[PDB]
């Protein structure tokens, strides 16, 4: 659905057609003019940062696992006068259509018999699922992957793509696959018996000698070398496929650009009536195109063990039945060509509709993750009270609709009630330890870290263990529109820290609220803090993140009571653009505001900008009305004349319009 | 006889053994001598038996 | 109706008998047993009981 | 709620007879018993105590 997907969007964002990606990391993001303030009883130290870039990195790898599932049959697109009122298949009018047909008479008997298990085998998301792949692996198929590569690195811990990916080689996005070519074999009209566990599929006119290569490498395993989020691994769909073309089936060319790839989907879809069908695999790809760097070390639990994607099996009975495809078609939404309309018209939008999902998936599953299980909505049951529909079983697409419904705050509605798609929720509901590996840089880790060795000399390879799984984004398309003091995404923002000059600098935080803003605020205003619990006797740096500049009270990496020493004459002076503390005395009051927003993009260190036209919010009635037009003036050559005009020089002519 | 699509491996066995003569040992109220109802029993399924 | 057309004529003449041949009580009967001998198969009868 | 419409009868045959006998009351009851085995599981029972 690219309506709903358009609406996560910005207002300040305008974006264009075209986005030349040439590297598998971007940080997405936008530059905010803060103006800071500090106030204290000696007076008032002012700052203003012009230019401040909040970011989210993303990146194209991440493990995936494909598994081929039995799901619910699409019934839009087959003619509406075999429906009865209730909206079902009323056996006994398909037997009367197929009659009164273009069909051989001697199969009339024998087909009809078969309808009954054929005609609700409707299911076509896996084929334009892996169609979707093909054009995008073809466009931005230049993207590098190095082995020895840096995939997170904070300064103490680090974690290289070897850690994560093993059986792992250095290869580029076009050199990682190599798919075999499946049988296109070409429908026999006079067939006895249809032949079930193969599907049949219709097209328009001839099957060109690129569109068999298309469909032939789209019905095949991938069994990649590099682990892309475009080229994960994907079961054999079928081994052969029939296409009912009168006009024969040319052969394999072998090679294919991209815009071959739209002209085998806008025939398929077009022929099939299966507008439904792709907009499920849209919003597949959607949740499966890009995966988050983590924002902190510890936040690379969730990429730890592959997550499985459930693609309903690959089944179509159009090629045998001809007849009960017309140009009258049963739907049950009016805006049912919308999604094809608009990936047609501007493909490359896709990326910034994938981090928008993402982006508000991970944001919920952050503050999912700090309830306790003793509680009406939980971890456990927090899909079941928010879907009210009747899906196979609550996977793939449903979990990360529902949690997108909780971000915005609004209410998501799609036709078919489809279960297909990425699960995220795996190592949430097991509630366990996770032992994710690092390579240290310094000798001082374990103290901040929750490591399993208390000493380690540099370039040791160690464990940390994560028991609550931390925030792995920063909301930033979704910054203050449904605002929660867990991220404190506010445009103002206050802390008053009460101290006395008996005390010497020495502050205890009693409570945990204020703590989080403090520490926060004092890394907007480029000041690295460095708090010890008293309880414990662990140390929390703010100092704990390079994209965004916030401060979470999760990058403590324990739960227990809230007793933290901060000494202010230990404040140094890291960053630029930066307002002094020298000497505090008395009541401290810290504030900020957020005044302006502008959409930045980075790549490869370097400014990413768009180009291309001016992209519009595609409407069905803005086509529609051109249709109510038609071009309606008669098609008639009328040449109108224009009368010679005389003037002082007569040598050179000079034509009027009447 | 009519059928619904298949005629699955195991309603040919139990199809088979009802249209058969019961010759009972043990003198049961539910295994009481019956005569052969049929020998040969058609079935109208496209799909094959 | 989906009929072969040279067999519409032969098959309309044997209606008269054939139509009037409409009972499945015996098949049924036998099934419903065939259940039941399954179903409660572990009772025993001895020769030589009271 | 399903594609492969052919096991459907057989499907509802077999759910008919096995839905009026569910229970898992028996299972908790003996998870339950180990959670706290583990956890008290430092108790001494003497034989010639009083």
């Amino acid at each position: 659905m690219s309506s709903l997907l358009n609406s996560l969007l910005p207002e300040y964002f305008k974006p264009k057609t075209n986005l030349n990606i040439n590297s598998s990391r971007v940080q997405y993001g936008f530059n905010a003019r803060i103006d800071m303030q500090y106030e204290d009883d000696s007076g008032t130290r002012k700052g203003s940062r012009p230019n401040a870039f909040m970011s989210n990195t993303v990146a194209f790898i991440g493990n995936y696992e494909g598994i081929i599932v039995d799901d619910i049959p699409i019934l839009d697109g087959l003619r509406a006068d075999i429906f009865d009122t209730h909206g079902d298949l009323d056996m006994g009018l398909v037997e009367d259509a197929l009659s009164k047909s273009t069909m051989i008479r001697r199969n009339v008997p024998t087909y009809t018999a078969y309808a009954s298990e054929l005609l609700y085998k409707r299911n076509l998301t896996s084929l334009f699922y892996n169609m979707l792949r093909l054009y995008y692996i073809k466009k931005w198929g230049s993207i590098k992957y190095e082995k020895d590569a840096i995939f997170y690195d904070n300064g103490h811990a680090c974690l290289l793509n070897r850690q994560l990916f093993p059986k792992s080689r250095d290869a580029s996005l076009e050199s990682s696959l190599s798919l075999p070519e499946a049988e296109i074999a070409m429908l026999d009209p006079g067939l006895e018996f249809p032949e079930e566990d193969v599907p049949a599929i219709l097209w328009h006119g001839r099957v060109s000698s690129r569109a068999t290569c298309i469909l032939g490498q789209a019905c095949s395993e991938f069994a990649p070398l590099a682990p892309f989020s475009i080229a994960h691994y994907s079961p054999q769909l079928t081994r052969k496929l029939f296409v009912n073309a009168p006009a024969g089936i040319e052969p394999s060319s072998g090679r294919y650009t991209h815009e071959d790839v739209k002209d085998a989907i806008t025939i398929l879809v077009s022929a099939n009536q299966a507008y439904t069908d792709f907009e499920a695999a849209y919003l597949m790809l959607a949740q499966t195109l890009v995966s988050p760097v983590p924002r902190t070390a510890e936040a690379s639990a969730w990429f730890i063990n592959a997550g499985m994607v459930n693609m309903p099996t690959l089944s179509c009975a159009n090629g045998y039945y001809p007849a009960l495809t017309n140009v009258n078609p049963y739907h049950r939404l009016d805006t049912w060509k919308d999604t094809l309309n608009h990936w047609v018209a501007y493909p490359d939008m896709l990326f910034y509709h994938s981090v928008a999902m993402i982006e508000s998936c991970y944001v919920e599953l952050g503050n999912v993750a700090r309830v306790s299980d003793s509680d009406a909505i939980n971890k456990y049951t927090f899909t079941e009270l928010s879907v009210q529909g009747r899906p196979v079983m609550n996977r793939g697409i449903i979990v990360d609709l529902t949690l997108v419904a909780m971000r915005t705050g609004r209410e998501i509605s799609l036709p078919y009630p489809v279960s297909c798609g990425l699960t995220r929720t795996d190592a949430l509901l097991q509630g366990t330890e996770i032992h994710v590996p690092v390579v240290v840089k310094d000798i001082d880790m374990p103290q901040y870290y929750n490591a399993i060795d208390k000493d380690v000399i540099e370039g040791q390879e160690t464990v940390i263990k994560v028991k609550q799984l931390p925030p792995a984004m920063y909301p930033i398309y979704t910054y203050g529109i449904n605002t929660t003091e867990f991220y404190s995404d506010h445009f103002e923002d206050q802390v008053q820290v009460e101290m006395a000059p008996i005390d010497n600098g020495k502050a205890v935080f009693n409570d945990a609220r204020k703590f989080s803003k403090f520490m926060s605020i004092m890394r907007m205003m480029g000041n690295d803090v460095t708090a010890t619990d008293l309880v414990t006797g662990r140390k929390v740096s703010n100092w704990a993140d390079n994209s965004s500049g916030r401060f979470l009270y999760t990058d403590v990496k324990y739960e227990g009571q809230t007793a933290f020493l901060v000494d202010m004459d230990t404040v140094k002076a890291r960053d630029h653009c930066w307002v002094s503390i020298v000497d505090p005395n008395g009541t401290m009051n810290l504030s900020y505001k957020m005044t302006n927003f502008r959409a930045a993009m980075f790549s490869r260190n370097k400014p990413l900008y768009m180009t291309g036209g001016s992209v519009r919010t595609i409407a069905t009635g803005n086509y529609r009305d051109a249709a109510e037009r038609l071009r309606a003036m008669d098609e008639t050559l009328r040449l109108k004349p224009f009368k010679i005009t005389e003037k002082l020089d007569f040598r050179v002519a000079a034509y009027a319009i009447p």
